[PDB]
């Protein structure tokens, strides 16, 4: 408890907080990312198990960010990948594809590319990055950014009123530490 922890510095106490997308029960999680981002690849695998390790105590979900327009095309990316079911199996490789083999991933066309060598159909890729449904997401995503003041990726929100990331704590591992500690005090009813 003196390790707790402080309110102000590892991790920020939202003025406006914002609504909460899951059932009482749950407590929600939201990292807002960028697939360019060497802390947010670096932290994947780190997430990736805390929210396996919870299950159903809660509700997560990334948020992709494009803090500019030659960006966007990331986010498309990011949606068009869940419309099609394949999230799960290709984004390490995307990762991957940016942050060792120094490939981008700019267009549609070079999205395409890529995620054929990976067994995706190039057609279905780019029909999904067209879609309507893709553009609405993205551009929701982009409303997110502004409700939720975000300013640097990884973003860990908690409960809509908790923020924290390594523009807080310095360290990654801080990052999943003050996480841990928000979701807890949650349950708890203390937060």
């Amino acid at each position: 408890s003196p390790s707790a922890p402080v309110a102000g510095k590892d991790f920020e106490v939202m003025k406006s907080p914002q609504p909460v997308s899951a059932p009482a029960g749950k407590v929600e999680v939201i990292e807002f990312f960028w697939y360019g981002c060497p802390h947010c690849y670096e932290f994947e695998p780190t997430i990736e198990a805390w929210v396996k390790k919870q299950g159903d105590k809660i509700a997560f979900k990334r948020v992709p960010v494009a803090f500019r327009d030659d960006f966007v095309p990331h986010s498309k990316l990011f949606y068009a990948l869940a419309a099609l079911g394949v999230s799960e199996k290709v984004t390490p490789a995307v990762f991957n594809a940016i942050h060792k083999e120094k490939n981008y991933l700019l267009t549609p066309q070079a999205q395409a590319d890529f995620l054929a060598t990976q067994g995706v159909d190039k057609k279905k890729f780019l029909d999904a990055y067209n879609s309507f449904s893709v553009q609405g997401q993205v551009k929701q995503s982009a409303e997110l950014l502004k409700n939720y003041n975000i300013d640097g990726v990884p973003t860990i929100v908690v409960q809509g009123k908790y923020k924290t990331g390594p523009a807080y704590t310095n360290s990654l591992e801080g990052t999943a530490q003050v996480l841990d500690f928000l979701v807890k005090q949650v349950q708890d009813k203390k937060l």
